[PDB]
């Protein structure tokens, strides 16, 4: 797990895309948002990493406004699921319209925090994976 995060660095870094790691110190020391830390029951198949919104996004500056500068990607290998959450800044009214059909599922505790869910089979392939999620 420490070499799979290690090499999801370092592809990040390939995408020139600043992270830091949510240890178990970090996680223990609930720092992080709860929900993310919802579900993850002490399993080491559950990875979170803290994502920069500029970096994510290779420098895209007017979206900075919209959403949190700091983003989260959860990986679960025994579901093999993919989460990106993010935080709005400020609270839209659009967040009360329907938005089931683009896949984003806003966390019922924080109505100002969303995420989109997906399901990997490779990880060598989860840049594009990003890219979707970027997409989105």
């Amino acid at each position: 797990n420490r070499i799979i995060n290690h090499m999801l660095i370092d592809s990040l870094n390939q995408l020139e895309i600043r992270n830091k790691i949510c240890s178990s110190e970090m996680i223990n020391e609930q720092k992080l948002p709860q929900y993310i830390i919802q579900g993850s029951n002490t399993n080491d198949n559950i990875s979170i990493i803290t994502l920069e919104l500029e970096s994510f996004l290779e420098g895209s500056k007017a979206l900075n406004s919209i959403l949190e500068s700091s983003m989260f990607l959860r990986i679960d290998y025994s579901n093999s699921q993919i989460r990106l959450y993010a935080k709005f800044k400020r609270n839209t009214m659009m967040i009360q319209c329907q938005i089931d059909k683009l896949y984003i599922h806003f966390v019922q505790e924080e109505p100002l925090a969303f995420y989109l869910e997906e399901s990997f089979t490779n990880l060598g392939i989860i840049v594009q994976y990003l890219t979707k999620f970027r997409q989105k």
